[PDB]
């Protein structure tokens, strides 16, 4: 079970028409996450829906987003080969774990809001972040993943209801980066109760919940967290807080002095390391295709190569 340098391992999860799986890069010998996605299954609106989510990834390049390394594609099928998180989900380590202390919860959160904050300065708007979406590397750092409903700002999609902003629900037409804001603050309040805010026994129910906007305060929460969940969870969009004046909140920065969240300034991609170069030259890729390759940014055989000989093993 082989696809161009990857052997193939074992299945991470499985969905609509798509499944990940772990996987070994042959060169280099890193781990990887392929996505296998099944063209032939789709239609031409969801065909161009999986181009944009590959334009996307190769847009975005920062620390707490899964990183795109290659793209192989035959005329049946797509593989999206990404960075591996091996300690999996939020969502599943918060039903193993429970709540986590606020601590814990700040240095996840603000991994999670730098990223959706240069996710902003990208003009992209994730649109469905929910705990399921946020994975875990090997030191437990944040990871978000899967643009595949993700979007430009300048269509009627709803992701997961309780992460919903209340003018979702009432089919209201929306700019962008409000409704990440919104699921934010949802993504706050399970961090560090371990529930979500809104909930009930079907779709009726957490909707008039959600368009109320009351949700409630455990003892143990500290006044510093309930004030700043009032500035993601505002039910009207045009008073919401942005990301970049949340990063200032005195809970997100406390104990962080000379270390203020600010906006993510993303490098120059080095594409000269010719220490990383020599190896390629040696596993028999030639100078003038690596810089060809690297300086057209292929996301291609080579360029992938490159990324993985500078990460760990
Ligand atoms: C494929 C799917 C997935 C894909 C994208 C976003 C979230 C989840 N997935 C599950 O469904 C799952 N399940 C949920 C149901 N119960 C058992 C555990 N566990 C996962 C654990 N690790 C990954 C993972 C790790 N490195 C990467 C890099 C890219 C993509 N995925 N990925 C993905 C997982």
């Amino acid at each position: 079970p082989h696809i161009g340098n990857y052997r193939l391992l074992k299945t991470l999860g499985k969905g609509n028409f798509a499944k990940v799986k772990r996987a070994r890069h042959i060169l280099t010998g890193r781990e990887v996450a392929i996505k296998i996605i099944d063209k032939t299954q789709l239609n031409p609106t969801s065909l161009q829906k999986l181009f944009r989510e590959v334009r996307i990834m190769k847009i975005l390049n920062h620390p707490n987003i899964i990183k795109l390394f290659e793209v192989i594609e035959t005329e049946k099928t797509l593989y999206l080969i990404m960075e591996y998180a091996s300690k999996g989900e939020v969502y599943d380590y918060l039903v193993e774990h429970g709540r986590m202390k606020e601590k814990e919860a700040r240095s996840k959160f603000r991994q999670i809001v730098s990223a959706v904050q240069y996710c902003h300065q990208k003009r992209i708007v994730h649109r469905d972040l929910k705990a399921e979406n946020l994975l875990l590397d090997a030191d437990m750092n944040i990871k978000i993943a899967d643009f595949g409903f993700s979007n430009e700002f300048t269509d009627t999609f709803c992701g997961s209801p309780p992460y919903a902003a209340p003018e979702l629900f009432q089919g209201k037409k929306y700019d962008g980066p409000e409704v990440d804001v919104w699921s934010l603050g949802v993504i706050l309040y399970t961090l560090v109760s371990g529930s979500l805010p809104f909930d009930g026994q079907n779709l009726k129910e957490l909707r008039e919940r959600v368009l109320r906007g009351k949700y409630r305060i455990p003892f143990y929460m500290s006044t510093d967290c309930e004030n700043l969940l009032k500035r993601f969870l505002v039910l009207n969009p045009i008073k919401r807080g942005t990301l970049e004046q949340i990063m200032k909140d005195r809970w997100i920065n406390a104990g962080h002095e000379e270390d203020e969240l600010k906006p993510f300034v993303e490098p120059e991609l080095d594409i000269s390391d010719q220490k990383r170069i020599d190896i390629m030259v040696g596993m028999g890729y030639s100078q003038e295709e690596i810089q060809e390759s690297l300086s057209k940014m292929k996301y291609d055989e080579i360029t992938a190569t490159y990324l993985l000989l500078g990460r760990k093993s």
